[PDB]
């Protein structure tokens, strides 16, 4: 299923998606991906929408 990831580092802003055979596999993505990109804070998820958030 699609996963959507809506990071909010402060100055930059944006949204990524990944294709994901269950929420635990996405979230490994997303928080190398926040990793990688100098996002670094509060996460959260929404298994109804299949969407993560992280914010600074």
């Amino acid at each position: 299923d699609t996963y959507k990831l809506i990071l909010n580092g402060x100055t930059l802003k944006g949204e990524t998606t990944t294709e994901a055979v269950d929420a635990a596999t996405a979230e490994k993505v997303f928080k190398q991906y926040a990793n990688d990109n100098g996002v670094d804070g509060e996460w959260t998820y929404d298994d109804a929408t299949k969407t993560f958030t992280v914010t600074e």
